[PDB]
């Protein structure tokens, strides 16, 4: 056998992003609740909106937006969720506005853009600022404003293909939400096995401020949100 | 409550305390290994004395996938402010004894064949089980494999050994209703949990090495490949 | 006749009266190998900007068969009555050039994978596609594999290249009907013959090593085992 | 990588051995004809009736005695098969007796005793001569006079699997008979395809001596004599 040990030092920015990783652990108290999703409605909404959508916009139609939009109207339906908790003053304090960091994805690495003020968007607004950050940020000039203070955050680990994990919260929100890859995979749909292609959705929330019955609604506020659209409309 | 015992519930908070650790989970067909040993079995044994069990294609595989990506196997040390990296590669295997489980060290394991990795497990197995177990084939692993798998248990988060950087937690076996080709099938398949330090690994990184060893278990093939 | 085409013919005849020539055959069923490189092919390409042929893959199982049995590997010399063994192993393929084929070697097959050997394979036969191969290149094999196939041949008799005692001839894939499992089948089979030095092996050795390359190829995964 | 050449010096005897094995491919002229012979019968023969010759005789029915009969029968038949040439005389010496060198395995290697005057011979006998000859050289208790002067032979490869090859001539002899291992194959019976137990049969002859047809039809004998053993009984 051989044993070798070479080796390289860590740079300023890598330990302060390190030290502010723990903080984020030592600030929060996290906990993670999963559910799946059943995908088959919005892939059968873009599978032929497509091309329609990319003559209209420009733009090529992926599922964030839905994703985006139905976590920006579950938030609106529950403030607290929204809300962060300052210990430097011992107040929660709310926001009205409501704006979603989204992780891209670059060679050199990932960096989380800020979408703001979500709530006043539609699909092709999200995905046109979507699509800009993607560009903008592909090459390096991302500067901070464009960066700094999310209220909520989506996370992209199905692109890779994981099935299920536990998210880490930014470290200025209460929740996190985390996305997983889309597998075909056996369930019941009227009493009868069928096959549907589904996603496991994982929420990871910071149980100082948040209840559990809070967070599982707001996660099942999203899936109904996610499987069928039309429950936008209907402020339902 | 004893000295050691406390040392030990110590160091357990100071794991936890100086890595910032996430889990990733998986699904694992477990078709392949078990065609392969079902009638394997026979002729292994004759020649070499040995049970064929599924341990070493794990290990095998984690080999791999750590060679494949050298961060993995890296680890950060505080106390230097130093991310120390590591050409060889040593895997720490957990036995079961009636007192309790320890966890032995399978030295380069880069160089093994599925042979040389069984019969090393079984000489530890069946050194430890006798008491006679020292501290230098205890110390120093670079990455762990642990069995939660033959209690029963379905799927969970383990807690990385301390100078590491990453575990695999392995559960059983189960025969579950699986898509092949647009069709419901049944399979035996397993969940496959990794735990990892987020501070040295991205999760894009501990993602793409779970795939590798999802890839290496489920067709060998792929090893003699170097794909 | 030239001198260099006279001196190979008067090479080759001294061939036959030095060893002792027999052959023996055998069939391999090339389902697994075809079906591996049909969906590894793209990856592999991706990966190592390679065509995955089914050349490294019987390379590789003849290296682990003279592994296994090392008088196959050795070679007989009359000039000093003495039976020389080698415990390297190096294997002579025959490239194709539209002026004609030769033989390249492969060093220390022993320490290499499946990628390891295509790659020396496409690298020597671009390089012999060029005029510019050296002796170095072509001298001292211990062991050969005969290309047929790719011509259409059913199975043949090869003849030893002289300092060795054995040359592997493959043939052309075809399919055939055989019995599985009790019922007759369709598959893709092909023809391979063994010509051994009858001096130096016995015809039980010979039966065997032809076996044993026939298991390798059968199934790769025997390779891992150590089987 | 690595290499090493150690080596060990050969011995007087197995030198001897080469020297004549390279004089018997350089006083015959050696060719090949195969041939494959459906074991069908001599299969159901022993599957039914080795219990009652176990009980009767204290032995296993193994198919070698079928062949070596068959060989006996076929060389009867042809005397030219059972001669042999000598060019110390230049004379073709004829041989009215008949016997068999049959090679059985030992751990340290394989040898060929001799079954003498084969024309004399049931199935028992033979089994009975094979299985005390088998015992007698697992020691090495056998003598030169058990293993010289046959006049015809028959080699095993099929116990190690092998599917067809070329033997080589014991040297005081004309032939050499090459069984090997039995398969399961798909043959047409009756213009349908159907799976038996099929094996590849090898001759190598003197063709010095003995010509292309005839050994053909000597062969063709011995797959008449081993299909149906009941063409033993009718002297066809």
């Amino acid at each position: 056998g051989l044993r070798s040990e070479h080796r390289e030092k860590m740079n300023r920015m890598r330990q302060r992003i390190a030290q502010r990783l723990k903080e984020a652990q030592n600030t929060c108290a996290m906990l993670t609740t999963f559910n799946e999703i059943d995908m088959s409605n919005i892939q059968e909404m873009r599978a032929r909106h497509k091309d329609a959508f990319l003559k209209k916009h420009n733009l090529k139609l992926g599922f964030m937006s839905a994703f985006v939009k139905a976590s920006a109207f579950a938030l609106q339906e529950q403030p607290v969720v929204n809300a962060v908790i300052d210990d430097a003053t011992k107040e929660v304090v709310y926001r009205d506005y409501i704006d979603i960091s989204v992780a891209v994805a670059t060679p050199r690495g990932l960096v989380v853009p800020v979408i703001r003020n979500v709530e006043t968007m539609n699909y092709a607004d999200i995905e046109r600022t979507i699509s800009e950050l993607g560009e903008k940020a592909r090459k390096n000039e991302l500067a901070i404003e464009d960066m700094d203070g999310g209220t909520f955050t989506i996370s992209n680990g199905g692109v890779f293909g994981s099935l299920f994990g536990t998210p880490i919260i930014n470290p200025p929100q209460s929740a996190i939400l985390g996305m997983h890859a889309i597998v075909d995979r056996p369930v019941v749909i009227g009493g009868k096995v069928e096959v549907r292609p589904m996603m496991y959705v994982a929420l990871t929330y910071d149980h100082r401020l948040i209840d559990g019955r809070e967070a599982v609604t707001f996660l099942r506020k999203i899936k109904a949100a996610v499987e069928d659209p039309r429950v936008l409309l209907l402020d339902l």
